[PDB]
């Protein structure tokens, strides 16, 4: 039902699909390694944000590790090419952990927009249901990527709607509680806000791929777009939650953060 399964790829694409998935495991697990260590140095008010990116790294990490392992469990080499045997690839669990990863990835921002208590809990809840509506509508569209490109369009359309809606609430909180942030970080979160628009338009590109390269290296183009989105949605936004997170630790009195910024 997915467009991976339609294709007898050559050999070079597979190994490169094997290879996207593999450094993608490696890079998050290495990112993981690093949000753990500068945990000493966050004020215990943005500490959960850097800790939302140990969760995120081993979330994107398992799924991408599940997938590569499942990418290779899946295809022998037969009379030229790597062919579906009888154990299927499909990008379906990836939406599923975006059910967990999009959310978790938003509160750390919301934590670094210093949302707290009722307005942390209020903003957090609406971003999540908008994320979910986007995620499940999209999940059901790529369900017809072979069978029904028209609903893929239609369901993609609804999913987009929720995206628009959810960026509007992301940026509305930034571009408004911007000045409550400290450390000099009142600045870097509008900037961060545009990287996280770019990598989030990458998936709905990896999503219209079937209706414009219904072919084998269309499958590769699709997986090209995934790795990059995973790299700066999970990992590079996160590195910045910490830059934004450490600069607020430091500037409010956090002695370990003040001297963490000293030998840099
Ligand atoms: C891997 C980390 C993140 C934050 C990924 C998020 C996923 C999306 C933004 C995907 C969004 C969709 C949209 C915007 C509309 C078409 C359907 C999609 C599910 C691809
Ligand atoms: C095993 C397959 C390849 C995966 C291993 C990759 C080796 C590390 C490569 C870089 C990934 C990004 C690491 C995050 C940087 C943290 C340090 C920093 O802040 O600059
Ligand atoms: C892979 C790494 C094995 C150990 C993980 C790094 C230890 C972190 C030390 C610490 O912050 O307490
Ligand atoms: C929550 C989503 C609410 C309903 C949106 C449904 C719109 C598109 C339905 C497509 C199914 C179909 O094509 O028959
Ligand atoms: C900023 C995120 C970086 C993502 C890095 C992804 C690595 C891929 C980079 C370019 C690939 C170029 C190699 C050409 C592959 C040809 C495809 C094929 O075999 O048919
Ligand atoms: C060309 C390469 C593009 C670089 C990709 C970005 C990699 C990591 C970004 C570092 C995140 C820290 C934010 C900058 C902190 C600051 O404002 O000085
Ligand atoms: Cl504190
Ligand atoms: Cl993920």
């Amino acid at each position: 039902k997915n467009i991976e399964s339609l294709f007898d790829y050559s050999a070079g694409q597979f190994e490169f699909i094997d290879h996207l998935l593999t450094m993608g495991v490696g890079v998050h697990f290495a990112a993981l390694i690093f949000f753990l260590v500068v945990s000493q140095f966050v004020a215990p008010k943005y500490r959960i944000a850097t800790a939302l990116s140990c969760i995120v790294m081993v979330s994107a990490g398992l799924i991408l590790n599940s997938q590569a392992v499942m990418w290779t469990d899946a295809y022998a080499y037969v009379d030229g090419s790597y062919q579906l045997q009888d154990l299927t690839f499909s990008n379906g669990y990836r939406y599923v952990n975006w059910m967990a990863t999009i959310p978790c990835l938003l509160l750390q921002l919301l934590i670094v927009l210093n949302l707290k208590g009722k307005e942390l809990f209020s903003t957090a809840t609406w971003l999540i249901l908008a994320a979910w509506g986007m995620i499940i509508t999209g999940y059901v569209g790529q369900l017809y990527e072979v069978d029904d490109i028209a609903q893929l369009m239609i369901w993609g359309a609804v999913s987009t709607a929720f995206f628009v809606v959810m960026n509007w609430i992301v940026g509305t909180k930034i571009f408004k509680n911007r000045a409550t942030m400290l450390g000099g970080t009142d600045s870097t979160i509008t900037k961060v806000f545009w990287l996280m628009m770019f990598a989030w338009t990458l998936y709905p590109i990896a999503y219209l791929v079937p209706a414009f390269m219904n072919n084998a290296d269309g499958v590769v183009l699709r997986q090209l777009l995934f790795t990059i989105a995973d790299i700066s949605s999970k990992v590079i936004y996160g590195l910045m939650i910490t830059y934004i997170a450490i600069q607020q630790s430091a500037a409010a009195g956090y002695v370990p953060a003040q001297q963490a910024l000293g030998r840099i």
